[PDB]
Formats: structure tokens, sequence, C-alpha cells
């Protein structure tokens, strides 16, 4: 819900917050270069946690990859398997919380 | 379109200009007292011109007295001709500018 800011007067603004989110994908290693130029720009709101925020970035992969699915197939990759995979998203340290810069992995961050 | 403001760092920051109007009735001066409670609190954006303001104001007349559009038959009023009337918004002075308070009328601010 965007803040609404009263200056007496007459006037009353809105802002909303929000953070420009850089996503390095490590998914498949193949078809890495490619989800890192058209689904790896985002723009999320600072009260965001990242276990919805992976949501949003799940939804993306796939809506970038179903109209390019027959040429994913010799690759052995499976749209219909990756619609129900884990993304897991942390920071460039490793842990999930918010950041600029963010992994997409279908593994934990290590250990 | 919400003005985005750049912070550095990755925090982006949506901010869209608003004004607080109330708008004093001057339509029948028999239901400019309901007109006045229940629909004179308006919050427009301050670069909206007053000829387009005037069309949601129409709108939130008539939506206002469309319930009971069966009681103003007794008193005279048609809402038919009303959907189709002309709303004219001055300022307190009669001009065609906005301010925190407008009036409202069928007719032009004298002259």
């Amino acid at each position: 819900a965007p803040t609404k800011v009263t200056f007496g007067d007459d006037t009353v603004i809105e802002v909303q917050g929000y953070k420009s989110v850089n996503i390095t994908f490590e998914l498949d290693e193949r078809i890495d270069k490619v989800l890192n130029e058209k689904c790896s720009a985002y723009t999320v709101e600072l009260g965001t946690e990242v276990n919805e925020f992976a949501c949003v970035v799940a939804d993306a992969v796939i809506k970038t990859l179903q109209p390019v699915s027959e040429l994913l197939t010799p690759l052995g990759i499976d749209l219909d398997e990756w619609s129900m995979a884990t993304y897991y998203l942390f920071d460039e340290s490793g842990e999930f919380k918010l950041a600029s810069h963010m992994y997409c992995s279908f593994y934990p961050p290590d250990e």
C-alpha cells in the first residue's frame, strides 16, 4: 500500500518504495545466458519477502521459455517439470534476504 | 504516470502528486445537502484539467443519486437529463483552476 504524505495546505502525495533487483540465473548453465537477458530485470517493493518474490521470478522464467518450448526438449529441459521446481533466491554472500544482486538456482545456497 | 526517483544504490521510489479537493454543490439547492455529504471529497492529480475533472464529478453525482432515483421524481428531478447535462467547476473566485474548495453548478460563475 502506498504511503500517503500530507503537507498541510491542500496537496497530498503518495509514495511507494521499490528496489531494483538484478538476478544472475544459474538454473541450467546452458540457457542461463538467455535468462540473464530476457527475465533478469526486476523491481520489487521494500516490504516484500524472498519467499514470495521467488514466485514472480518463477512465473517469469517459464513465461520467457514457454514460446520456445520445442527448442528446449533437445536440450533435455522440461518446462512442465520446471514449472513445479523450487526456485531459490539468496544474497550475493548466500542468504535468503533481499538484495541488489541475487542468484536463482534449484539448490540451496551451499552451507 | 508516477515519477520514478532513483536514489543511487538500488532503491527506486515512485512519487505521484495529488490534491485534496472538496466541492460545495450548487446543483439543485434541495439535494445539495446530501451531495455535499456523500460525493464532495475527491483526490485529483496536480496536472488534471478541470474540464476532465468535471466528468468524474458528473459520474459521481449520478451514481450517488441513481439508487434513490425514484425519490427524485416527486421532487421534480430526472436523472436522464442530469445524466446528459453539463457540469461546471470553478474556483472560489470564479476561476477554472483547481483548488481545495470548488463549486459545482449547471451555470458558469457569473460574468
